[PDB]
């Protein structure tokens, strides 16, 4: 068997950082993680509070356009209030829908990546 | 404030599940969650035994195309015996190599996609 425990961190394509950095903190609710010099530029690295995995929010990879991402679910333990702040705040959101994988919504960044949010039945 | 509690999956772009599902769960080492029929084709899920965070391994979404992703980062607690694996198994590994974020290394699945390894200070 690997070592490997779990996924520490994953990229979001985005243009503008600052845009990505308030809207996934201020709009989406999560914590800033990092926000300092990378390799490539700034490092932008935001979670919910808690997690794991968190999120990298980076324009220097060519095969991943700003907006391009798609497939990525958001657990909350609460879908129908998180679209309604959501929707208060100026984000456009489709549903929630009950589906057979639980409660779930979807909603897009500035970019246009898409971010789906997911509650257990 | 939101109810988001954690990442509970995102996408990896692949053009042949069937090959990716034995890279990812044989050669990898990852657990599979599910295969079975989903709303735009097979729904193939793996994870890291007991994380949080899944991977879907899908050839849904146009904006992603097959081999596409970048900037994934797998934290493991012995990446010195992970790429020795990696090896072993038939996998090229760049490094490991010691960086500001920890020991680190990386390669490719079937389709280009890039993964890392991490093992912090
Ligand atoms: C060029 O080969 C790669 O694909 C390398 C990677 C995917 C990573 O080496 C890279 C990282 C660059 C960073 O600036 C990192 C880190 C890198 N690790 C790999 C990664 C990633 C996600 C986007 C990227 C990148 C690379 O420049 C990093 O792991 C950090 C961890 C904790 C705090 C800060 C950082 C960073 O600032
Ligand atoms: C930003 O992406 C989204 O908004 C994604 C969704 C709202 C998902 O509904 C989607 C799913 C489609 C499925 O076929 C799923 C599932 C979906 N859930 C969300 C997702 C995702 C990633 C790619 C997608 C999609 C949607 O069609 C799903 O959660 C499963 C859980 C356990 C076993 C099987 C499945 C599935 O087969």
């Amino acid at each position: 068997h690997m070592a490997i425990s779990h996924v520490q961190l994953f990229s979001v394509p985005v243009s503008d950082q600052e845009k990505a950095k308030d809207f996934y903190v201020e709009t989406v609710g999560f914590d800033l993680l990092a926000d300092q010099p990378g390799v490539h530029g700034r490092w932008l690295q935001v979670a919910p509070k808690g997690a794991d995995t968190s999120l990298v929010l980076v324009d220097w990879f060519p095969t991943m356009p700003p907006g391009s991402l798609r497939g990525l679910l958001l657990r909350t333990d609460d879908v129908d209030a998180d679209c309604a702040r959501l929707q208060e705040r100026g984000v456009a959101v489709d549903g929630p829908k009950n589906t057979p994988w639980g409660r779930q919504a979807m909603f897009s960044d500035p970019d246009g990546n898409v971010i789906g949010l997911n509650q257990p039945s």
